[PDB]
């Protein structure tokens, strides 16, 4: 386990501290018995593999530092040994405590103003509390003292240094939870800034700007932003400004802002769609390009899922040869052959639907199943974003057609099956373009989050009450006539009945001709008491306060979708129906970038 | 679109300053090129049409304008010329930026102070963000400057000047937003009037007070209503206030304050109604003659209804001639002809009740056919105030009625058709009257509100989950006997049953004597569980959170429905039963006005 291991370095750093002498002078800053000592192994090491120099920085003991500074010089250079804090030396912990004199006094005696502290404790992860960088300029950008970080640059530290990570100090600067100081030193690093230090890429290959749009940092999006705007002009309350899109549009790349933002795990990037520049680009996006094309995808889609489902009602029947020797059996039809089926005019309309049932099948897996690979079939279908179960349903729907069709051309009977699912799939997947729409998009998404919700354990603890009242109602019927009262004569018929009267979608079975077992009517009793009477309108109730207590988080999340379905329609529709956003900089003089002009009112 | 077209525009006019020394001088305020080109074309014209006065008036620099007013005095006179910006003076923009000393020194070298900014960007128009008139002295009564206002006042600017759209400088300082300072910007442009600048109409026919209460401007209106109130005494905490009725009752007007309130676009103006003469003008409107004459105009109405219901009932039917020869036909009677009907007396009776009937749907569509012309076929059937979906209906009730007359007459077979959609229609009509009563006029518009509301996503979706789940229910079906399942043996029955079992208003359809199959049994385990048992409570769920999230809206608007009714029962009704309201000053020699007296507490 990682925080027993974590706790075990800490009680055995402790442990031997507090063995050696030197050591626990240098923790609380016994000044006399350090003297005594240091006239009389000074390079002695921990459990950590800290020296005492480490020691007084970690307790803020000035005057133990500069005295074994002053006997031992060469203690101002030596970074910790063993795994969880490799690397780190002194001027790490003199910068975290946000100690100046003795920064100082460490840089006076030769401290590395570049080492990187590769220790386990320092890395990005959930183990640790804090991600401050390996560099100790990093560490004294992100614990918020300016007069450290000017002393550490002009003592030579490199600005541009990257960590394990590949992120420069711009990078762990947004990655912080302050996000208001963080803007002042992005300030004070840029201004020793004058390639840029804003266009180094992450090792996931994000400038700054990409990792304030992917971790959701809307105070640094808004401060980022403002260097990349210009106003025109301002006339009394109105003022034009006009917002660079180099970064945003991010037009050619494989992998854009937007794309990025809207494919974040991080609740807070849904935030970064409603800013200053993004809000109003990927609105004009919508209403001038989005909206019309996902609505004539939408028609053809509704007009394909009318060609499969009208295939699927004239589908190939003969009467059935063998006879119904089972009184009980009531199959009158079964399937046709392959040379049996089309011989007719009509089953050549059924065979040119069929056909495009099939291309339209093929052309959904030959759009969905790369999409899979560029982002991970983790988001690709967990994401509600960039519509999860949807394509997990199409995908499905394609998948059961092409079953379908090598079933027709194997000849095996049963085709009833697949095309039952595949009916069910294909059209509760025209629900996927109810994000279009102000009306069904958040209804929609109020769907998805109750059926991943309420209706989960509800239908959990439901099977709990539908097996016991069902294996009730079979043994209270296993003595009697099944002719009478067949609902619970078997297990499965049983479970099924038992089910249908939770959900009162059958009549409670009663015959006053015949005499029914009072055992039946006390359990039936109970059972509409505490499954019928209870249990269904609580579910109701539970619906009802989870409708009004995600219904924000329903709107955020339809305007997502909504900006994702325009990033997706931008991505896999043709240049040619898709013109580039913004206003052009080449017809005005203004180099090679394009712009979005915003008129507001103050 | 007009969005490029303006960016365009834009970006033009800051390219052809930038290309322009003279513009680039006048924008950044650079004195000394300004000498040097001085001393070396003057009047030269960038993209907008603007000289460079208009530049330095734009970019507020001073210097730079009294320098190109020094070297060309008659530059304060040109206004711009194309289209977004036509008539736009360098006054006007000075003004919009409030500074005292430009607008000074243009008055000085000879501005126009009645000039007509005639251009796209001034008109009150959705593109625009804000409307500020066409005249200087309208701008400086918009942008919330006193001094330039008395100093555009004594240099000559017409306070009666109107612009293309009619307004006076009172109409559009009534359209601002400020909605507080502007009534101390119209005392002080009042102060300068003393026909009145008060009575001067609009284009639309509107005088200021009809504006106010039009737009909705509640603290306009209150400052409005100051001047024609008249405290007659104070004793203790009873004071006695007279205010006019002039202006809000108009009496003889075809269009009235009230009408023009009730019948306004704005969600605001519904509060005019319950301001300090409004309110109790319109509740002893309607509690004296409006109630009364609704209650019997309702009870006359169910009447006929009555009438119309025992007409469709006693309807002439003969056995049919033609036998049964299909045993599913169960029709045995058929319609009679027009001389085998009207032989009884009983005939006679039915016959009086059918002319009754057509002579109330054509008193109907006498009453209603007229007032959409007056008003408009958008807000006579698309605003609730006045009734609107209630004049559909009730116009399709009379024209179905009429349908039916020309039916009997013509001795077509299918009345039940008409008369079927007649009676729904008709008796629906009646809850219309529901509006005068607090306890079913809030329910109507909460109906009303669910209708149109939650009820059309819910069957959007509904008709998805139907389709899907039909379409497998009728190949499921599809190869057993109809005989002992028939709910799904044709695919419009099939989707019948689907919607019938999603509402489950009938049974589960299982036959335990046979064996079906068990792809029903999985698909209808799926169905009672995404359609009965998620979808048709999470209706309750999304109808109780929009219950309570609309209940004030419904409150004002039953209020506004109720002040609506009463201005269509005063219109409507004749004069000799709606007297006219208030307290007549000629009795007193008050002049020739009507008062209506309000007692408060303060
Ligand atoms: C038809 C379905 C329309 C549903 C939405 C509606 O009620 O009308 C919509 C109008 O309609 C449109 O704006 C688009 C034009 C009709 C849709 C084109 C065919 C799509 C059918 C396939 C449909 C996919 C099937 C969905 C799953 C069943 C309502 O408009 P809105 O979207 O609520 O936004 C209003 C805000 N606004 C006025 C600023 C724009
Ligand atoms: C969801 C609910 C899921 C239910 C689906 C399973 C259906 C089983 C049907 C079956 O095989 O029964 C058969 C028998 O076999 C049995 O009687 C033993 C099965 C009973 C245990 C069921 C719990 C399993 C789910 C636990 C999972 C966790 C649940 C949540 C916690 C049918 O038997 P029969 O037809 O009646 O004929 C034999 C009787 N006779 C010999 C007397 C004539
Ligand atoms: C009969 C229906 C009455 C419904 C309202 C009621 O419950 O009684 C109403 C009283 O009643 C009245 O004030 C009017 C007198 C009876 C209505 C006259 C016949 C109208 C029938 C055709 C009816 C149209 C059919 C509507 C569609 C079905 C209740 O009073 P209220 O209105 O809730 O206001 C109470 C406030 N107040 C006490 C200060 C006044
Ligand atoms: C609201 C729901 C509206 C439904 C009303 C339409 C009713 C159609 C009835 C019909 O004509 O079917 C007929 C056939 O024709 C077909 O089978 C093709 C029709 C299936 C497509 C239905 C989707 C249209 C709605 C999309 C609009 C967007 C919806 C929202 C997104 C009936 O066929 P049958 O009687 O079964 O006999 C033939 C079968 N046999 C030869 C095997 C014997
Ligand atoms: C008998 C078979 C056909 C079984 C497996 C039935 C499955 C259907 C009814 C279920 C399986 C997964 C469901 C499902 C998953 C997720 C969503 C997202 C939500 O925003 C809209 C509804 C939607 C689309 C629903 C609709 C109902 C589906 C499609
Ligand atoms: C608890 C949740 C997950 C819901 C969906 C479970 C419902 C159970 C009670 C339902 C769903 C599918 C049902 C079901 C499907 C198909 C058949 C085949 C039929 O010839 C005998 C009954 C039988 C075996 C029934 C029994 C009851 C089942 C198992
Ligand atoms: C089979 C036919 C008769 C079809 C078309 C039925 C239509 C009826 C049921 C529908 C059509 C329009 C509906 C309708 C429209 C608007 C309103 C306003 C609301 O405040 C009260 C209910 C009311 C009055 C409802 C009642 C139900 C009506 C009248
Ligand atoms: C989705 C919303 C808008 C609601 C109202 C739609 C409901 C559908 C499922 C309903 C409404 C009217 C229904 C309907 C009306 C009349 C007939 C004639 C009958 O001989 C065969 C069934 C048939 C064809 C059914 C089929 C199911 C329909 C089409």
């Amino acid at each position: 386990d990682w925080e027993q291991y974590r706790d075990r370095v800490n009680m055995l750093q402790q442990e031997r501290i507090r063995d050696s002498p030197l050591l626990q002078a240098a923790k609380e800053n016994d000044l006399r018995l350090l003297k005594i000592l240091l006239l009389n192994d000074f390079q002695q090491r921990g459990a950590v593999g800290e020296t005492a120099l480490h020691v007084a920085a970690l307790y803020d003991n000035l005057e133990a530092a500069t005295l074994l500074m002053e006997a031992a010089p060469e203690l101002a250079k030596e970074p910790a040994l063993c795994e969880p804090f490799v690397g780190q030396t002194a001027l790490h912990i003199a910068v975290m405590n946000q100690n100046l004199n003795l920064v100082r006094a460490l840089l006076a005696r030769g401290a590395s103003v570049s080492a990187r502290a590769t220790g386990a404790a320092f890395r990005r992860s959930p183990h640790n509390l804090i991600y401050y960088g390996e560099h100790p300029l990093s560490f004294a950008a992100c614990v918020g003292s300016e007069e450290i970080v000017r002393l550490l640059i002009e003592h030579g530290a490199d600005i541009r240094a990257q960590d394990s990570l590949g992120n420069t100090v711009l990078h762990i600067l947004i990655l912080q939870p302050n996000k208001t100081f963080a803007c002042q030193m992005y300030n004070l690093l840029l201004s020793y800034d004058e390639q840029s230090l804003e266009l180094v890429p992450n090792h996931q290959g994000l400038t700054p700007f990409k990792l304030a749009g992917v971790e959701g940092n809307t105070v640094m999006f808004q401060h980022l932003m403002q260097k990349r705007k210009h106003v025109q002009w301002t006339c009394g309350p109105l003022t034009s400004t006009l917002y660079d899109l180099t970064e945003i549009d991010s037009w050619g790349e494989e992998l854009s802002f937007l794309e990025l933002v809207v494919s974040s795990k991080k609740r807070e990037a849904r935030q970064i769609l409603e800013q200053t520049p993004v809000k109003e680009l990927v609105s004009f996006k919508w209403k001038k390009y989005g909206r019309p094309y996902f609505c004539v995808l939408a028609s053809l889609y509704i007009l394909y899922m009318i060609c499969f489902t009208t295939c699927c009602i004239y589908r190939p029947l003969k009467l059935r040869d063998d006879n119904r020797t089972d009184p009980r059996d009531i199959t009158i039809l079964q399937q046709k052959l392959l040379q049996e089926a089309y011989v007719t005019h009509q089953d050549n309309i059924r065979l040119v639907g069929e056909l495009v049932t099939v291309t339209g099948a093929v052309i959904i897996l030959l759009l969905e199943i790369p999409d899979i690979f560029r982002v991970g079939a983790s988001r690709y279908f967990g994401q509600t974003i960039l519509g999860g179960p949807f394509h997990v349903i199409i995908i499905t729907y394609a998948s059961l057609v092409l079953l379908t069709m090598v079933m027709r051309l194997t000849n095996m009977n049963g085709e009833v099956v697949p095309l039952s699912f595949a009916l069910v799939l294909g059209w509760c997947s025209v629900m996927y373009f109810a994000r279009g729409f102000q009306m069904l998009g958040p209804f929609t998404i109020m769907i998805q989050k109750m059926i991943f919700g309420d209706l989960m354990r509800f239908c959990w603890l439901m099977a709990v009450v539908i097996l016991g009242f069902a294996s009730a109602f079979h043994i209270t019927f296993q003595t009697e006539d099944p002719n009478n009262l067949g609902e619970f004569s078997d297990y499965p018929t049983a479970l099924f009945s038992t089910f249908e009267l939770f959900l009162t979608i059958i009549d409670g079975p009663a015959n006053y001709s015949v005499d029914l077992p009072f055992m039946y009517c006390i359990t039936y009793a109970a059972f509409a008491i505490i499954a019928t009477l209870l249990m269904l309108n609580l579910f109701i109730a539970m619906m009802g306060d989870t409708h009004w207590r995600v219904a924000q988080e329903r709107d955020e999340l339809w305007r997502a979708q909504v900006v994702a379905t325009t990033v997706m329609l931008e991505r896999k529709m043709p240049r040619f129906l898709w013109p580039r956003s913004g206003i052009c900089g080449y017809e005005y003089g203004l180099g090679d970038r394009w712009f979005l002009r915003v008129e507001n009112h103050h």
